Order: structure tokens, then sequence, then C-alpha cells
């Protein structure tokens, strides 16, 4: 089990919705897993009336990626600051344990790198984040959070101990955003990530977003960006919210089996109507679509889903089954 | 499980607190349950001091009537939308499977009416709202929501699988309220319903409600209105919130065995001291009364339910148990 | 059973975060376990800025002081209210049954003491807090509340029955606080307890606290107040908040074994990043150190940790393990 006499792999990470390939049961025994990731700051556009944010990431994305890894691994990571940034940053993983996270093994200034490496002795979904002594919340909001999925060896199973398979994974990023408004009750544009701070700490002492989005902007999954699934099929939905509560639901569908604190040596809970992730932690879903058609998957605090953001499309493929719904009788003009 | 030629039967449905006759473990196989609700869109007088709200409801009540079905059974329900309304509704059950919980196929304007059909396959207490396209948030919190509950053929169970059965069951609704407010402090107050929307869209934004109340008005459950028991009896007591989260506590008792998260096919968790309802979600709870008096019912968050509306009362018949309490020594002079 | 004719034993109360000494599992049959609590109004400096509160205590700390029973004990309080003070008082447990949790049996006025005997029946990490008629909101949040431990007379079990132990019990209260500001963008200084009330309500009724903190003051927990405990040791962490919702979490560790809800019938949650306790509720962590290093234990709202308050720090001597967790190479320019 010592570690660097253990074989080595390499990842490739991919954006957000999907998920890296991985097994779910695996034969193999415990790896070093390396994966490496680029912090890149960036001013992005955040809606669809053209409110800009001064962000900060993971890989380019929010979230960053989620990294996939079975329990008993260890996962070695080379963090990378390029000299076009213009903050510190590290990285926080609450599936390690020690150092901050490895927040204080990782600090990194522009131009500079580093790799961690971290045992992986418990399974469940686990939020990483970036938290710079003395400006955690500010780099958190800004949009450096994602997830890290360390599966059990067995795979994933319910109550009984039966197992349960997914056919396709997706990975969802809750972000409340503190965009400041000026005088006008038009929202701020910066310059600088540095310009927008001052301003930026003073809305989120309201506690109150200005706008909560999944995946970096209003609409980032809805529409033609919609997530994709076939009837038959059985999603594992990752949710993470570094920061905040959550509750999402899928209009027209359950939480088949579901780990709402995300951590899979426990029993799952089932037939859910709406689940709750805690701010600071991420939660796992699993569901078969059983009906074609558009789902929608938000946060069923229906003001920050509908007027605030946070709310995403499901499209499904398939055939109507009328055992579970039908329309007896359509719309029509009341008898008189 | 063809459901057109299963039994059909009706059922009359009652105003809250109360819930519909059923039995709890039933012996008859699979029916198809007709129910029928009509909309109506009302001004209505939310607290003490005579603030209005321009509200729309299921059969004139918030929240909406329990429904109450077994698992299996298929509900049947003929949405009624008079021409005396203003605007177009639709219902979204989140105990039933695709179109958008329904809505796709419930859409009426003023002067029609539709009937649905869905199979209640899951067991536990869902919520039931109205969801009009690009209008949901304002018609939930306006008023339209509440249960269906949908018990397990063979009543409820305690995580041994031994059996629980209540006496009486009650339903309470928890509705988040965002009232204008002018600038002499003043909330306003409006001729049409219509006319309040504008206003009323900027509150939700700040995610502050004005009032926030059980069954329509502070004080619906409180003194002449208490809900009212009998030492030894146990209570079903039903929640539902369909936009925020909420925490429910029983001054003076407790959860003897609570779903919080509302689905039956889980294990309840016991002697809880005060249970957490997520906003889109229902819950329910059980308790055997064991000592008389006045009960308190509430969120606590003891603004929420001080300062802003959200308590009742459970009122109780019995004789006084001193093991479970004794006052040794009334309050007197210290000793000096 | 009858409490009159069992033993009676005093137990000498501490200040948080220590909890006063007790045993686990007991041999012993139940007891009458006599306490006394005296009520202090003070004006508190809540910062490091010079923040004042017009606070309201049991026992001159915030929050009251942990008391520990085993399930089947029989409490038995006296609350001694000091002419001193000037407003009335009383204790409602959230762990009693019956008369208001003990409020109706403990109205005391200033120069007035009163003593209340309740049956311990229900196991779990209990909330207790004053709840005067008409005035309850502004007690609890200006301080008054604190837990009650119920073990199980075999001590806490995981959930396959096997015995848990742990070290060290430490005990936090999380109180969010509404003080007033006034155009200065100054935080308004009070003469007397009775000046600060109606600006106070003001406050709270925005459900935005000013600050948010740990045991009565920004920093009470960190740097030199840091908690300590030592590599191998368990520590059980009890969390109280009396009025709003938090969700704990330890940085570089997690919550081995955690009831959220509190209460130890039921089975623990295993290997949590971050836990909820629910406002009016009261919950309990176990963690076995397995690094040594400073520990941040904290709000994961990051605002509400760190540009509110609600952060504190675990200070943990021993030795590295770098199977754990391993710099593989530290920050270094990045090759060119
Ligand atoms: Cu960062
Ligand atoms: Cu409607
Ligand atoms: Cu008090």
């Amino acid at each position: 089990q010592d570690a660097d006499k253990l074989p080595h792999t390499k990842v490739t990470l991919v954006a957000p919705p999907q998920v890296h390939p991985h097994e779910q049961a695996t034969k193999s025994g415990p790896k070093v897993v390396e994966f490496t990731m680029t912090i890149e700051e960036k001013k992005m556009v955040i809606d669809d009336k053209g409110t800009t944010l001064q962000a900060m990431t993971f890989n380019g994305s929010m979230p960053g990626p989620t990294l996939v890894v079975h329990e008993g691994d260890y996962v070695q990571l080379t963090l990378v600051n390029p000299a076009t940034n213009a903050m510190p940053h590290n990285v926080d993983f609450h599936g390690a344990t020690g150092a901050l996270g490895g927040a204080k093994l990782t600090n990194v200034n522009p131009g500079e790198q580093a790799t961690l490496r971290f045992k992986a002795d418990r399974s469940g979904t686990f939020v990483y984040h970036c938290a710079p002594e003395g400006m955690v919340p500010w780099h958190v909001v800004s949009g450096m959070s994602g997830t890290l999925m360390v599966l059990p060896r067995d795979g994933l199973k319910d109550p009984q101990g039966k197992p349960l398979h997914y056919d396709r994974a997706y990975t969802i990023g809750e972000f409340d955003l503190y965009i400041p408004k000026g005088p006008d009750g038009k929202y701020k544009d910066y310059a600088t990530l540095a310009e927008s701070y001052g301003d930026t700490v003073q809305v989120m002492r309201t506690l109150t977003p200005s706008h909560i989005v999944f995946n970096g902007k209003v609409g980032a999954l809805t529409g033609a960006n919609a997530l994709t699934a076939k009837v038959g099929e059985t999603v594992l939905l990752i949710h993470s919210q570094a920061n905040r509560d959550t509750r999402p639901h899928l209009i027209g569908g359950h939480g088949d089996w579901v780990w709402e604190t995300g951590k899979f040596a426990n029993p799952p809970q089932r037939d859910l109507e709406t689940w709750f992730i805690r701010g600071g932690s991420a939660g796992a879903a699993l569901y078969t679509f059983k009906q074609p058609g558009v789902y929608a998957y938000l946060n069923h605090n229906l003001i920050e889903a509908f007027e605030l953001g946070a709310a995403g499309h499901i499209k499904v493929e398939g055939k109507w089954n009328d055992d579970l719904m039908k329309q007896i009788k359509a719309p029509a003009p009341i008898p008189r």
C-alpha cells in the first residue's frame, strides 16, 4: 500500500457536464492516478443580457472538471498557475485528510506549479475548491470548485447490498454569484479582477446572490445545450455547491436512489421528489428514465431557479407509456 | 393493472387542516381514484392588521386539499378553471412520472377543464403545485400548492417493519409571501391580480418574505382555530412547502417517527426535536401525545415563526403525568 | 422509577467549550441529577473592532453550559434570575415532554428562582433556550441557548451496534446576531438592554445577521483559544443553533460518524464532508485525528464563516503520516 511502489496512470480530464471515462466496479488493486489542472482567471458572460463576471476557474470552466478514482487509490495532482494570472491559488480537497485539505501544500503564485498526493480512502462525491488564506470566499464564489468522485471498488450498492449501475454520468456545479449593481440599476463591469473585489465583498455580506447558475451561466444546460438520455437509461447526476445550500429536483421524475450527503458507504434514500445539497458538499442521485420528453432539473426554491438562473433541461428519447400517465380529456370548454 | 379495466371511485375533498377519510392499510387491490379541483383566484386578508394578498388557490384554500391514495392506485384528476378567473393554470404532481409532472397535459385557460390520469407508484407525501410556463414562481408563491399522500397498501411501518398507525391526520401548508410595501412603509393593496405582478416579482428577487404563514394567514391555526387531540392519540402531521425550506418543531413534544424527505419506503428517524422540510417537498411526522395542555407547532427559525407568522397551536385534553414533568418549587423569592 | 425515591446527585457545570465530567456507558440505574443555572444579562464585546451586544445568557456564557445525563435520568434544574437583571426569563428544554418544554413552569422575574424536574427519556443532544411569552426570538438571538446531552446508558453505537467511544467532548454554540447600524455605517451602542429592543427587531425582520459567531464572539475559538487534541484521539463535537440553520465542516478532516439531527437512537452517517444542523436543534459528530497541524472548524457557507465570524480552530499534536498526504513537488517555477 507504499504508494511510491504502486502503478501510476494518467487521466485526461473533460469539461462539464461530461465526466471522464472510468470503470464503476474494478478488479484492479490500488493505483496512483495522476491529474493536471491549470487555473484560468477570465472575464465571462453569465447571462443572456450581457452581464459579466470577473471569474476564476480550474481548467477554464465552472465548475472545474470532475475527477474520478476508486476507494484506496492515491490522487496525484499537479496544480499549474500560469504567469498570465494575477492571483495566488491553491486547492482544498474535502476527500483528503490533513494540511487544510491540501491547501497548505499547494500555494502557487502566478508562474508556479506544485504536485500533491493524497490517499482517497473514503468513498463518495466530495467538493474541492480554492482556499487562499484571507481570500477564501472570493475565490470560491468567483468559480473555483468542482467535484472529486471516489467510487467504492465494488461499485455503487443499494441499502440491501444489491448492485446499482449507471449508463451515463453528468456533473452540475451550482454557483451563487454576487455581482455588484450601480445606481443605474445596472450590473457593474470591471476592467480587471482585482478591481471587482471591494464591491463584490459588499454584495457578499448581504447574503443575497444576484444570480445562481448551473455550470457558468443562465441557460448553460437549457434548450440546445440540454443534457440527453434515452428511456431505459440510468443516469448519475452529480451536483456540487461549495458555498450555499441547494435543493435539486427533476420535474416529471424522481431521485430513484439518492445520497444527498454524497457518501457512498451510507445507504441511499429512495423515491425522493427533492433532495438537499448542503453548502460545502456534493451529492449524487440515480434515476432511470421511464418517459420521453423534456425534463427540467432545477433548485426547487423556484425564485432561485426561474428568476435567478438555477435550472437546466434533460431531453429524453423513447416511447410514451400510457400506463404511467395519460390525458383522459384534453383541455376543452367546461360543459354548460 | 390495465387502468381502464380497474374499479373507479370518487373522493370528496375537504378543506385543510383536515384530511378526507381514508383507510391506512387496505385489502383492496388497485383502483382509479377520481378527484375534482376548481381553481379560485381571490383577494384574501393574510394578517390581523388587514394586509391583503392577490391570491391564487386550488379549491379556495391555501394550501389546496390533501389527496390520499394507496401505492399502485391511479390518480384521475379533473382540473377546472372557471371563466371568472383571469389566468391560465395547470398542475404539476411531484408524485407523477412524465410530462413535467402532468403540467404539459393540463394547461387550462379560464373557462376550460381537463382530466389527467397518472399511476401513483411511489409511496410518500408529495407536493403538487401550479406551474404555467414562464410564470411558475408567481403562481406557487400566491398560494397554488398542496399535498398528495400515497400510502403503502400495508400502512406505515417503523424501521424494523413493525406497524405504525395514526388516529388523526392534519395537513399544514407553509407559504412564504412576498407582499410589496410602498414609501409609507405600508403594504400595497391591488385592484386586480394582474396589477400585483410587477411589484411582487421585485420583492421575490430579494429572497426575503414579508410574511410566512401556515394555511393562508397569520393565526390560522392559533387560539380558537388550534388543532385538537387527546392524550393517547397518535397524530400524523403533514407539512408541505413548495418553494422554501422550513424546520418544523412541536414545543413540549417531539417527532416520534419522522420521514423528513417524506417518502415511506425509507425508514423514519425517531425522537427528533426539529426536522427539515426541503423547499419543493412535503414531509410527515408521527407523535403520540403524552401530556395535556397547549403545544405550539412552528418553524424553528423563531423570527420566521414569531415575527413573520409561521406558528400554530395544538390543544390537547387529558390528565397531567407528573413522572414526565413536575414543578418542584414554583417561582418564588430567591432565599436571602 | 418513582423519581422522588431515586438517588440524587449534584453536577458542577463548566464553561464552553468544555463539557463537565461524565461517564459514557454507566452501570448505575436512573437518578435525579441536580443542576443550577443563573441568568446573567450583560453587555459584551462580540468582535475585534469593539462592536457591542446587549446580551442575555445562561451562566454568563454563550452558549450556556452543556448538561449531560443518561437516558432514563430525571433532570432537576434550579433556574435563578437575580434581582440585578431587568427581564423575566424561563427555560424550554427540547429534551422534555410537556408544558412548552418546561417554559410554563419556570417563569421567573428578576429576584425569583424556580425548580423543575423532567424525565430525560429520549437520547440525543437537544437544545434548551429561554422562551418568554411574546419575546421569544429576542431572548434566543441575544444569547440564551445551550445543549442538553442525554447519552444512551450503554454509550454511543455505530449502525451495526458496535461501540463508539470518545476521548474528549467539546461544545460549540453558533449564534446569528442582529446588531443595528446607524447612518455612519457604524453599529449602534446601547446604554441598556431594553433600549436595544426596537432597533434589533427591525434588523431581525430582514433575516440577515450582521455577525454569526461561535461561542460569543468572532475569534472565540481561533489562534490562542483554539481547541486542542492529539493524533489518535477521538473527539465529540457538539454543535447547537437554536434559531438558524448551519452546515459544519472540519477543513482537513471529516465527520467519521455523524448524527446531524442529533438523536442517538438513529444510526449515524459516516465519512461526511459537511453536515447540517437545523435551526432549533443540536447535532454531534465524532472524529479521530490522523494528522497533526491546525484544522479549521466552520460553517461552510464561506461568507458566513469568513466574513461574518462562524469559524474556529483545532490544534492537533502528533506525527505527520506521509501515506495519507505528501507534497511530491513543492511550489516552484513552471518549467520552461
Ligand atoms: Cu483561487
Ligand atoms: Cu396557477
Ligand atoms: Cu430570557
